[PDB]
C-alpha cells in the first residue's frame, strides 16, 4: 500500500496544518459544548439583559452583534488563507487564480467549521468564552433577526455526519481547490491536486468511519447547501446596505463578495 501511504501522509499534513492555522477546533468546541468542564464553561446569552451582563465580562445592538460576527469573519479569512498556503501545490498556482480560490472558497469553509461551534439550541462566541443562543438571534430584529437560520439549519444536518477536525482539514482542502470557480486562468492543475485530496477525504473517511456507509457521498453532496448558505447571505447583506446606508462594511469582505 505505497499509494495509500501516500494519501495518509498527505491527511496526516493538512490536519497538522489545520491544528496549526485554527485557533478553535472542534475538538475545544465539542468540549466546551457538552461539559467536560469546570474550566472550559462559556456564558451565555439569551437576553438583552445577559447581552449586557455577557458585556460586563470582555452603536446599535442588533448591528452591534453583526459586526461582530462579520469582523469574526475577516479574522477566519486570514486563518484559512494561511492554511491553504499549506495545501501542496496551493501556492504554485497563477497568483490570480490562488486568489480566485480564495474568493470564493472562503466562506462555503466559514460555515462549515462555524458548524463545529454550533448545536441546536445556539453558538459559541467569543472564542469560545460565551454562547449566544439561537433563540436570541432569531429575536433580533428584522432583517437581521434573519441571518444566522440558515447557517443553524446547515450546522444541525451537517453536524449530523460526525465528522471530526482531521476529517474536515482534508475536506475545506478540497473545497478551496475547486476547478469549476469563475474566471480561473488555468483549471487543470487544480483539477489534479483536488483528484488527490478528493482520493485522501475517501481513504480518510472509511479509516475513520468504517461503519458508516458513503459518508464520502454523503458528506461531498452538503456542498449545494453550503452555496445555498453563501446565496443568502449575499443577498442579505445586498438589503443591508440599502436600508443601513450608515452601516460599514469591511473593505476585505467587500472584495470577497463582489461578483460573487
Ligand atoms: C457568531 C460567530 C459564531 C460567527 C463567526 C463567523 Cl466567522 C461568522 O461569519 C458569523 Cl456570521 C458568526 C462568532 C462570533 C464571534 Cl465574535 C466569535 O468570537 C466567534 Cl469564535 C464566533
Amino acid at each position: 500500500n505505497p499509494e495509500s501511504a501516500d494519501l495518509r501522509a498527505l491527511a496526516k499534513h493538512l490536519y497538522d496544518s489545520y491544528i496549526k492555522s485554527f485557533p478553535l477546533t472542534k475538538a475545544k468546541a465539542r468540549a466546551i459544548l457538552t461539559g467536560k468542564t469546570t474550566d472550559k464553561s462559556p456564558f451565555v446569552i439569551y437576553d438583552m439583559n445577559s447581552l449586557m451582563m455577557g458585556e460586563d465580562k470582555i452603536k446599535e445592538v442588533a448591528i452591534r452583534i453583526f459586526q461582530g460576527c462579520q469582523f469574526r469573519s475577516v479574522e477566519a479569512v486570514q486563518e484559512i488563507t494561511e492554511y491553504a498556503k499549506s495545501i501542496p501545490g496551493f501556492v504554485n498556482l497563477d497568483l490570480n487564480d490562488q486568489v480566485t480560490l480564495l474568493k470564493y472558497g472562503v466562506h462555503e469553509i466559514i460555515y462549515t467549521m462555524l458548524a463545529s461551534l454550533m448545536n441546536k439550541d445556539g453558538v459559541l462566541i467569543s472564542e469560545g468564552q460565551g454562547f449566544m443562543t439561537r433563540e436570541f438571534l432569531k429575536s433580533l430584529r428584522k432583517p437581521f433577526g434573519d441571518f444566522m437560520e440558515p447557517k443553524f439549519e446547515f450546522a444541525v444536518k451537517f453536524n449530523a455526519l460526525e465528522l471530526d477536525d482531521s476529517d474536515l482539514a482534508i475536506f475545506i482542502a478540497v473545497i478551496i481547490l475547486s476547478g469549476d470557480r469563475p474566471g480561473l486562468l488555468n483549471v487543470k492543475p487544480i483539477e489534479d491536486i483536488q483528484d488527490n485530496l478528493l482520493q485522501a477525504l475517501e481513504l480518510q473517511l472509511k479509516l475513520n468511519h468504517p461503519e458508516s456507509s458513503q459518508l464520502f457521498a454523503k458528506l461531498l453532496q452538503k456542498m449545494t447547501d453550503l452555496r445555498q448558505i453563501v446565496t443568502e447571505h449575499v443577498q442579505l447583506l445586498q438589503v443591508i446596505k440599502k436600508t443601513e446606508t450608515d452601516m460599514s462594511l469591511h473593505p476585505l469582505l467587500q472584495e470577497i463578495y463582489k461578483d460573487l
